[PDB]
């Protein structure tokens, strides 16, 4: 069980961040496993993966995801020059994270249609401090708690919609929570 921060555990990069509100217990397990149990948390995001990620990685994940309020399970990562924060949402509860974003199109990948969106984050935290950057989204219509994600399908779809990606920074499978409660246990590979 660790506090917010980044590092490596059992061959995988991990990142855990929260807004200072408590109620969150994030734990790194064997291999690419991590578990997060939260009770009336604030905003937080945590998970395991790679540093840096690639633009053709096939990511596998499996586990249990039981949110009770705003939350989502997704491939989460960044790129620099251009600075981009992206998500390939596999499951979520109560609130579709793409809400308010502009829809650019759709893509059919790994057994489901995903809705593609783009939105701008103004003066928000990021891997390089406070900044303004674009956020790309691929939201799976058929929610699931395990499977494989061919990241290339989404990056290529985004590129088709004119959404360029810079040099990859971290790339993980993360569980997010936003003023809610819930539990999750995920193994990444």
């Amino acid at each position: 069980t660790i506090q917010p921060g980044t590092g490596y555990n059992n061959g995988y990069f991990y990142s855990y961040w929260n807004d200072g509100h408590g109620g969150v217990t994030y734990t790194n397990g064997p291999g690419g496993q991590f578990s997060v149990n939260w009770s009336n948390s604030g905003n937080f995001v945590g998970g395991k993966g790679w540093q840096p990620g690639t633009k053709n990685k096939v990511i596998n994940f499996s586990g249990s995801y039981n949110p009770n309020g705003n939350s989502y399970l997704s491939v989460y990562g960044w790129s620099r020059n251009p600075l981009i924060e992206y998500y390939i949402v596999e499951n979520f509860g109560t609130y579709n994270p793409s809400t308010g974003a502009t829809k650019l199109g759709e893509v059919t990948s790994d057994g489901s249609v995903y809705d593609i969106y783009r939105t701008q984050r103004v003066n928000q935290p990021s891997i390089i401090g406070t900044a303004t950057f674009y956020q790309y989204w691929s939201v799976r219509r058929n929610h699931r708690s395990s499977g494989s994600v061919n990241t290339a399908n989404h990056f290529n779809a985004w590129a088709q919609q004119g959404l360029t990606l810079g040099t990859m920074d971290y790339q993980i499978v993360a569980v997010e929570g936003y003023f809610s409660s819930g539990s999750a246990s995920i193994t990444v590979s």
